[PDB]
């Protein structure tokens, strides 16, 4: 099964660790990769109900199971906190514009 669905996309809790240990290592050392600078902040301008308190951070995860590197970025991404703390999983599969919905 998947522990988290993002459009036709399905993750492992495995999945969501790795993606976002990788960010939140990047974060730690104030670098950033890709054309779009990750990971970035994240503005909840959507008000999902997160347990874990901001700020918060975004960070790709990918279909593929590779850790994000650059080039495309895809659309799920994993939320993060400023304590290494899980806020969720998140994509722009099936939203318009920069509106995001959440993993399933
Ligand atoms: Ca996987």
């Amino acid at each position: 099964a998947c522990d988290y669905t993002c459009g036709s996309n399905c993750y492992s809790s495995s999945d969501v660790s790795t993606a976002q240990a990788a960010g939140y290592k990047l974060h730690e050392d104030g670098e950033t990769v890709g054309s779009n600078s990750y990971p970035k902040k994240y503005n909840n301008y959507e008000g999902f109900d997160f347990s874990v308190s901001s700020p918060y951070y975004e960070w790709p995860i990918l279909s593929s199971g590779d850790v994000y590197s650059g080039g495309s970025p895809g659309a799920d991404r994993v939320v993060f906190n400023e304590n290494n703390q899980l806020a969720g999983v998140i994509t722009h599969t099936g939203a318009s514009g920069n509106n995001f919905v959440e993993c399933t």
